[PDB]
């Protein structure tokens, strides 16, 4: 399996380790791990275009979007490659992430290797919020923690 | 030109930003930037195999070595792909890095995207130290700071 990992860090208490596994290069990516230091509820969760951490999470740029589409949820045809939707933190502040996605890859043009995984302040509205922002970022708000996605063993 | 960047951090004071530019795939990669908080002198500088920051610099693994060769200097035919040799810190603790290398790439099999750049405590002996450690790490010692190499604009 190609395997990857992103270690999320930010200026606040949010931190975690997200694993990626893709046993077959033409199959889906499994995404799992823990994020702690979160407020309870839903948090936007995306792969952004750049693996650039020179100005914290800001320099990651927008959502990874090689096909130049509008923001959506991961179940939508109209989405960014990087749109993984939401993760859910429990009342103890821990999101135990478990996602499977067939649009991102660990190889090829849709590869997220060397790109930044970001967990956001608020819920991703999945492009249904009735404004321009909904259609670019899902209104998920500010970037709480991020990590460059790296090749793992 | 693909571009990449690594932001180096560790537990101590060592930190910097390293840029990569490769105008042509199969052309040389230019490597430049600045690392501060170093002791004056030579410091080993390598791309390691994994972009895995879960246990700090230790989980980056060994030098990036897809051709299974012995450790060397960047001018040697017998080297690891990740062997970028030494960088030099002036008396104010700053290494102004400026390197061109044609063995690493920002794409293909020798791509360092998603892999960890590491700067070391001691000088790399470029595989000429006559012990077993020399042919693996160059006796560069401990890992002061590291960063996952990410895609930049
Ligand atoms: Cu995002
Ligand atoms: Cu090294
Ligand atoms: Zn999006
Ligand atoms: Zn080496």
């Amino acid at each position: 399996a190609t395997k990857a990992v992103a270690v999320l860090k930010g200026d606040g208490p949010v931190q975690g380790i997200i694993n990626f596994e893709q046993k077959e290069s033409n199959g889906p990516v499994k995404v799992w791990g823990s994020i702690k230091g979160l407020t309870e509820g839903l948090h936007g969760f995306h792969v952004h275009e750049f693996g650039d951490n020179t100005a914290g999470c800001t320099s990651a740029g927008p959502h990874f979007n090689p096909l130049s589409r509008k923001h959506g949820g991961p179940k939508d045809e109209e989405r960014h490659v990087g749109d993984l939707g939401n993760v859910t933190a429990d009342k103890d502040g821990v999101a135990d992430v478990s996602i499977e996605d067939s649009v991102i890859s660990l190889s090829g043009d849709h590869s997220i290797i060397g790109r930044t995984l970001v967990v956001h302040e608020k819920a991703d509205d999945l492009g249904k919020g009735g404004n321009e922002e909904s259609t670019k970022t899902g209104n998920a708000g500010s970037r709480l923690a991020c990590g460059v996605t790296g090749i793992a063993q």
